[PDB]
Parts: C-alpha cells; structure tokens; sequence
C-alpha cells in the first residue's frame, strides 16, 4: 500500500478535533514551553501520558534534556496562552511565563495553575518517528483549575463544548 | 519522584476533553472494533497516527493480529456508535458492522464512511506500555463526511463544539 500525500493527511486532520495543552518546562537546561495537541492517556500503572513534539523546535530541545515537563490542558477561556506557545506574535521564549499563572510543583517544571488539567512529569522514554519526538512522560502531580470547559482546536479555529 | 496513584491519574483525565473515535479491523483473525479517544496524529511522513488500546480488549489481539486497522472519528450525531463499540447493549463483533456505513477503502478493515474523518491504515510499530499496546499505524486511505462537527467526551459525558 501506498500513504496518502502529506498534504491530504494534514487537510484530513484539521476535519478531526483536539484538546489543546501547553508543554513546559524549567530546569538546568533552562525555561521553554510549546503548544500541543498531539498528546494522550497511555496507562494508568505507573500513570503516562504521551506528546509528540517535532524535534526541531527550541521547546522540544530544553525539554528532553530538563527531563522533566508539565502537560497543562487549556480551559475555554485560555485561547490567548494557546496562541502565545505556538508562536502567535512571536513571543520570546523566555517572556513567555511572565505571570502568576505559572507556578512550580513537584519537578521545577512551570505548571498552569488555572488549567483544566496540570500533570507534572518525568520523562521515561522517546520513540522517534519521522519528524516528532513521542515522549512518554510519567506523572508524579496534578492540579485542576475551578470551573473549565476545554479549549478544542477544529478545523484551524478554537473552540469548546456544548451538550448535545 | 513517586508517581500520583492510578486514581489521581483517572480521576484527572476525565476533567481533560477527547475527541471520539472508533478503531476497527477485519482479516484473517475476524472483524472487531472498540471505541478509543486514546489517538493522536504523530507526523506526516510518513503519514502517522498512533492509539492506546487495552490489551485486555477483545478487539486488542484481533486488531494487531490482522496487522490493519481504521481510526474513525465520530461526529456528534453518532454518540450511537460510540456506545455499540464500547460494549453497551454487547452487540457481537460482526454485528456491529451490519449497518451499510460500514465498507471496506484499501486495507479491508471497517471504516465508517460518513465518520467525520476516516483514516485507512497498516500497522507499522507496537510498543507495549502498562495495560496498553501504543500502536503505531500510517495512513494508506481516507473519507471524510460532509459533516465535521466533533463528537466529543468531557466529565464522562458526550458533548459537540461551540464557538468561543
Ligand atoms: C468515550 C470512550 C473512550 C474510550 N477510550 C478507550 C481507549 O482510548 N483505549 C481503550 O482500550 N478503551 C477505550 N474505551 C473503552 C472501550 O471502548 C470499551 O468500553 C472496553 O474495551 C470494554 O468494551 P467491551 O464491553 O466490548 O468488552 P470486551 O471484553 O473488549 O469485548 C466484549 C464485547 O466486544 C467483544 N467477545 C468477548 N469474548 C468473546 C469470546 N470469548 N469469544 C468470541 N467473542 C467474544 C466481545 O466479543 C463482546 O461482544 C473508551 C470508551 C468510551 C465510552
Ligand atoms: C492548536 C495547536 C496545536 C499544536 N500541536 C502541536 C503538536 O502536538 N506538536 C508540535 O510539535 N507542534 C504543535 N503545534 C505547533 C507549535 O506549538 C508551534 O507553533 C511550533 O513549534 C512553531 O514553529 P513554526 O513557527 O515553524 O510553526 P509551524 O510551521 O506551524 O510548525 C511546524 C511543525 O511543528 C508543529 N503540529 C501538530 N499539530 C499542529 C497544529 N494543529 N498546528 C501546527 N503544527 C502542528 C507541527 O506539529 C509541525 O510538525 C501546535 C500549534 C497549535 C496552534
């Protein structure tokens, strides 16, 4: 069999929807963060979660060697951080955790302590593929904001949840 | 660092938001399906998707046996769906593939023609972590709907999207 076309695969995509988190860290290797949907629920014993992360970027760089990441998934009204990880408006990496919405945990990595969901986790392997990193990460905290409807990412827009 | 206890994990990922999808199979092992949020698109060339499955589904040995699989996510009128493969009302396998909806594209597994995205798909890697096989399939084929309004699960409910 032959794969579709790269371009089809990703025109396909932007038709399926996603949560969207944020991906810190801090530590030795020093502070980055990138937007990610590309993450899930591995297991529950010991607890992992996967990210695929393209290997290229500044964030995926710090973060396998910090060895430690926070996954945070974004409530509805939290567009603005989504847009400031992936790079909207060229943020600096390092202006980019500038208010008190970040806080340490357990591993020193930056958690979003007004997320719908914070784990705070060690890395505990890497399988490559093609351009992304899938990084299997083990969560040792977790922290929930108050009141969240999700931040959904479809068709190139956000959005979040109604009842059916 | 100690990990958070399995219940922790649990209990935190239901506050996190998935999309829904049906993974399903036939070939020589026989037709099976279960429903996954657990999916992620992983880089595009080659064009691959990975999914978490319980090893002790039913439809876990068959799917990774026959060596082909579909990933398709719902749309949100198909909530139906997603509740016959996740074993309620225990539909028989092959039953669960009776409605016309259901046809072949390229590998011969089920995909679900007016699922908001099918992908058509030949399994390239399994890893093995915890209860769950973390399988990795790349992308032969297509079919998206005309409808891409997202079947969604939150708080251990259906939902759909809505604008911000
Ligand atoms: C919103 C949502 C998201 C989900 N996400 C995931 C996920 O990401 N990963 C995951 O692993 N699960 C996921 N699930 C769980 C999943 O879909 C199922 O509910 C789970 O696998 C249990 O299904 P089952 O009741 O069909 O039991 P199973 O044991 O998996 O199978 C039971 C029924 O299906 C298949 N049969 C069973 N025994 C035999 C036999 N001895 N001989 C011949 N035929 C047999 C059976 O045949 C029977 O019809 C999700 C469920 C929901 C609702
Ligand atoms: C809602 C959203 C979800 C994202 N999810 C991821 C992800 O899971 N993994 C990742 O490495 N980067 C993801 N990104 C990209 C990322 O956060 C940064 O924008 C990227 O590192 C910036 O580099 P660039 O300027 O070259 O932009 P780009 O040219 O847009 O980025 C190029 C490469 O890294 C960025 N992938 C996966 N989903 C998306 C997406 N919905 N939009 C854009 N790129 C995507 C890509 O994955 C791609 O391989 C996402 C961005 C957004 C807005």
């Amino acid at each position: 069999f032959e794969t579709v076309a790269s371009f089809d695969f990703r025109d396909a995509l932007s038709k399926a929807s996603t949560p969207v988190t944020v991906v810190a860290t801090n530590g030795p290797f020093g502070l980055a963060g990138l937007t990610c949907s590309a993450v899930c629920s591995v297991c529950d014993r010991p607890p992992t979660v996967l990210l695929c992360i393209n290997r290229k970027s500044y964030a995926a760089g710090i973060i396998k060697s910090n060895g430690v990441l926070s996954v945070n998934w974004l409530a509805a009204g939290q567009a603005v951080i989504s847009q400031t990880f992936a790079g909207v408006g060229s943020v600096p990496m390092e202006e980019r955790f500038a208010d008190k919405g970040w806080q340490t945990i357990a591993t020193g990595a930056p958690y979003r302590m007004d997320a719908a969901v914070s784990f705070d986790c060690t890395i505990a392997n890497i399988v490559d593929v093609g351009s992304h990193s899938v990084i299997f990460a083990e969560v040792v905290a977790r922290n929930h904001a108050e009141e969240c409807t999700p931040l959904i990412y479809h068709r190139r827009q956000y959005a979040t949840t109604r009842s059916l």
